[PDB]
């Protein structure tokens, strides 16, 4: 698995995701290239609509569910701990997606795309000490996402 | 190997599934043969009879349970998505199943049809870079759908069946 | 090792006709059991607070599956399905020990999974019965119960 | 861990345990010494208070007390003894036993038959009440009991 | 590093007598802790009640039971009969072990327990499969009337009634 | 990347004093982080309510314990004091490690707690079958009402009330 990059906007504090993927942020996985976005090592993401259960028709319309990253202890998560605690709404988070490219190289073929988002809950977690970094999973809301296959030319989008 | 390759068609956007397994769409995972079709790494579904006691045999209805397979991020996704949120009818779903052969090669020996399926869920998922545990991984993306007919054919030995998931 | 299942149904007839034949399964063909379906796995309970749970057996995508779901949707109770159980003997081979039939049985549920984002897919068959009988073949020993 | 070998008394069937480890029944896994009575590969066993006992279950394979052990379960027999014997590796080679648990007037109350596909030899649990056990460690010289 | 536990009811005398001895345990047998359990696994919970929102401090300490696993030795007959009859254990003490610098093991921790009564005992034996080393486990949970903690080679003590 | 946090209480003082010292800890002994608390694990969860089927935010946002583990220890037996009595804990202060470029620990983030409160403290021992050659852990969760992020290497800086 490749990890994605994740830049980061706030109303309030700006450029959060600034100098997150550089080395005094996350030390010698310091990765040359995104120096102002977040590195997210997982991603999910739910969008769901009610079911009878019993027909398998819609009983109600699609709810969106919070789109969420997990990263590491960065220089953005303090920052975020702002946000959420404030309640700065963002802009815009855009996560760009990669994978193994011909050449050998990880190429940026997908975007996701969120607009004026909302941190909803930020957990942290630090496996047994006795390779691996402490984790950091970041839930947000938000009223639009656009989904972008750039290699291949599709988008997709809705609002919340 | 042993991936099924799905070919969806809907009912505004037409071909769905259009190039999805082109080297665009999926990289170095391209396979050549099934371009319109949507290479699935896992599928599921099930089909289930009330018994709604210790009584202990059959007492209701039968119910259809939503077919779903999972994929990773190829360039039917966003059309998938565009799916899901404006509930649009999917005249047709086929799944082809694939062994490995006797001189060796991948095989085709069962299809799966869906006749107007709905797409009920999406959920994305993406596991962490766990030093070498999920090399081979990629991001998933379970798709799961309700349908009014399926029809299950084991095209290599002939058998067929078919039962229709009624309203009511 | 794995157990193999003849299916006879009301409706259908031989359910089982050809699931372990190379055309139904691939290279996993067993030129032995060629009317029997072949399970790699099987759970039952039976209970007191008797109460008999529903017999299960796993298979993978063979001929009969789609009859099988037929047999499901439609209702198709089955007059026989018999598990012959095997173990390896002493001299090399497989030797068939245990069997266990059911009569007049009826699919309850078929849940289907695929795995692995070198194995192949699982297909569950949950069925009750009116009566089961088991058998050691091997040492003499059996039993019986109904519903 | 080394294995257990019970040997189970109806009140109807007889010797139910009855030549349950040997070879026409258990195959390869065939030891020599305790004919008599079933190999156990697990046990597991809870008494609680808030006394309550709770259900005495072993472990197996398709041996041929199995027959007999349904029959147990589905008419209700009571079995007035079931008798454990724990083994353990000596000073020298082989196994010892020193541990005996013993039941009085068992019920078997589930049977769960579960088969697994890197595995080995399908299990078979066999859960059962009681009015009476007796705990005994063989090597030490210390029992105990209780009633259900 | 296994901790050693020493047990005293009031009706059955030294339950944990000769625990650790080859009579009680066999190849595992392990000189010095001849009168103590040999625990593989221990467990203890001690808890203020919460209110999450507009959180801190909706009650008084709640204590949990204390437990300890070992393997079928003499005492198992012994704690069983303790379980069953409710007996009330005066004293049970629970030494920990450490990595020495000699090589050796050095006992540096103690929790001792005050009139504890026996809540549970739960015998599980694992699949022979391998597990060359693994054997039969006794989950034994007891309730008390007062615990002390004590870093014996570092000081500080500490103790609470439940 | 073990975090080595200082603990402050209002009635027992410094609690963390000599908790990684050799008499503390013994050969996992920590020449720099001698009045500190050695933490293996850690988990901390800060959550604003939302309307799931509508707006997100409704409610005041909700901040759970901060949750550290470690072994047994010096300090062990005055954290059970505080849990048991309600002290208060007017600083705890955790700092975070990771590897740096000359090869050694490099201390990069900094997690601080004003009046802190224990709500739980759970001892667990893992069995000792191969593949468990670690300690004892004990797990020391806590409410308060402010706590400050600070990334030391980066320069940014974080806070909120309870």
């Amino acid at each position: 698995a490749e990890p994605a990059f994740i830049k980061i906007e706030g109303s309030t504090q700006g450029l959060i995701s600034s100098g997150a993927s550089t080395e005094a942020s996350i030390g010698n996985r310091y990765k040359s290239g995104h120096e102002d976005e977040i590195m997210a090592q997982e991603v999910s993401h739910i969008v769901t609509v009610p079911v009878d259960q019993q027909s398998g028709q819609p009983s109600g319309q699609r709810v969106h569910k919070p789109f969420s990253f997990t990263c590491s202890l960065n220089k953005s998560v303090p920052l975020l701990y702002n946000a959420l605690t404030k309640g700065e709404r963002l802009p815009t988070v855009e996560v760009h997606w990669f994978r193994t490219a011909t050449s050998g190289g990880s190429e940026h073929f997908f975007t996701t795309k969120l607009e004026d988002a909302i941190i909803t809950n930020i957990e942290l977690i630090m496996p047994n000490a006795q390779d691996k970094t402490e984790l950091l999973k970041v839930s947000m809301s938000y009223r639009k996402v656009v989904w972008e296959h750039t290699a291949a030319g599709t988008s997709g989008s809705d609002d919340w």
